[PDB]
């Protein structure tokens, strides 16, 4: 019958491995080139006569 | 006697004027390509046996 085929694979190339940089919550913050802060915000006001 | 000499000057070139981008406290924050946050910090610990 139909079984799971697994192909014969080569050793892992280092060039392939990205996962060491984003396996933890703090890392997905280390990965941002800029973080959102309060002073970045600009709020529109619509002023009536 | 010695008085203040002022040279005859040309109209201001727009290319010269940088000051409109950093005349206020909030601007010198808008001018930073990254701001310091707490999660950026890493504290060393020296552990004794």
């Amino acid at each position: 019958m139909h079984t799971a085929e697994f192909l014969e694979t080569e050793p892992t190339e280092i060039s392939s491995v990205l996962a060491g940089g984003y396996n933890h919550p703090l890392l997905r913050q280390w990965q941002s080139e800029r973080q959102l802060t309060k002073n970045m915000l600009i709020f529109p006001l619509f002023i009536s006569d």
